[PDB]
């Protein structure tokens, strides 16, 4: 009823320059004139490109195969602790990134991937020390604030958010997302940020990313206060925006799992 | 409030799986043509049922190009032409279809389908009440007539959906629309009934994928285009990719983006 009353994208669709290259990748894996540096490679292309498409146990075939081509693949082991993750096997998630950061310390990204499992694994205090050096990487990025803010929110939320105010006051404050970082600090309304959102988009996969990301955060946002249905719902709608590859769009997906049970 | 809305339909494993060793089998030589040409077909199938419509059109002209006599290919390609706004393209399909296999039922639907996106509304009548008498118990045989039939004559094409409502067994959920058509119900005691009959999150996917639609089609008929976009936008949100419903949610929504 209300929900024809929501700032709705239409859900992402594969393009066709997607469809003609994995149509592509099919015929050339297919033949016999691939060195196994070049298979491994296009390996993990197709899988980062399926990934991106949602079908990540087909991008998670392709990983593995890459992986078994040549060992030395940061960027596969980082894949496989996501969907270790998105599984809920957390322990194995962090023996992932840990491999992923052995192979290669500066593969960042698994600070931050290691992090969100340590969240999502009940470990608070150890995804801030990875969620905090994340953020140092790129203090700006207001989604590294966002995620730091949730792993200090259920221990010591009044100092979270006196973190995360100091995190927005020290940003050039430039990207969108410092926006959920406002609604967060209780400095906007929820039809602020909605029209905001709605102002900064321009077409139809900038809104539906920005829709992923905040519908997400609004989700834990609703959650943490005890409202189980307006999270389910926001979990519901930024999922419906289909940005399969998101962060945000995967745990919404984790979360939803996570009321299913309950 | 949550309850309006389903988690949106993801792959499953045994999909991807099927898919995985689809590529193996297509990759080997171990196919007849009549073998290759049918597994084509499958994974067109499939691919179509996940949303990937252009790899699926690939394998269902590969498909084709190795055996002609499948009117399972042209109704497909029909039905992508019909998505691709390329609706004289999409008659000829359904025609060879027809041709090839006068008892192949549903290119008589999507043909239907076709000719009113093509503005043809009297042929496409021709088309949907001959697909309606194939199945008068089917909700969405009458659905898609009534659409037909009211840009025309509204009095008249609400007349025959109240006889096709009348005349049926009422059984099949898609009832509960038309009887929100016929002004029986409000829009929310739909909505009510939706939620009651659906019973895991595939089947409330697959009732919000029909019923936006239609929703939709009614606002729009209305001129409340906000209304009908979001119920559109809502529609496909479910990812029920492979329904009507979902592939002309889309299409409309591609005709509202337009304007």
């Amino acid at each position: 009823s209300w929900r024809k009353s929501e700032v709705l994208a239409v859900p992402l669709q594969p393009t066709l320059q997607q469809e003609v290259i994995l149509a592509r990748m099919e015929q050339i894996l297919a033949s016999r004139a691939l060195t196994d540096d070049e298979r491994a490679q296009l390996l993990y292309e197709r899988g980062v490109l399926y990934d991106s498409l949602g079908l990540r146990a087909l991008a998670r075939n392709d990983f593995s195969q890459a992986l078994a081509i040549r060992p030395d693949m940061p960027e596969v082991f980082n894949y496989l602790g996501i969907y270790l993750t998105q599984a809920g096997n957390f322990d194995a998630a962090y023996e992932a990134f840990d491999s992923v950061l052995e192979l290669d310390p500066t593969y960042n990204y698994a600070h931050l991937n290691r992090g969100i499992a340590l969240y999502y694994g009940g470990r608070d205090k150890l995804a801030q020390d990875d969620l905090l050096a994340f953020y140092q990487d790129d203090p700006n990025d207001p989604f590294r604030s966002l995620w730091l803010y949730l792993a200090e929110q259920k221990l010591d939320e009044k100092q979270a958010k006196e973190v995360l105010k100091q995190h927005f006051e020290k940003s050039d404050k430039e990207q969108w997302g410092w926006n959920i970082v406002e609604f967060y600090l209780g400095n906007i309304s929820e039809q602020t940020l909605m029209e905001r959102l709605k102002a900064d988009a321009t077409d139809n996969t900038s809104l539906a990313e920005h829709l992923s990301e905040t519908n997400f955060y609004l989700g834990k946002y609703y959650l943490s206060l005890g409202d189980l249905d307006s999270a389910t719902a926001l979990f519901k709608l930024a999922v419906a925006n289909n940005v399969h590859n998101f962060v945000e769009h995967r745990y919404a997906l984790l979360e939803l799992s996570l009321l299913g049970q309950d």
